[PDB]
């Protein structure tokens, strides 16, 4: 929660904030 998908909601690969929740697949990849 802050801005979007593909941010810190539904994911994609980083770290923390952004490899927050995810799909459930991959968050920090």
């Amino acid at each position: 929660r802050k801005c979007n998908f593909l941010c810190k909601l539904k994911e994609k690969l980083r770290t923390v904030i952004t490899s927050h929740i995810d799909k459930v697949l991959r968050p920090q990849g």
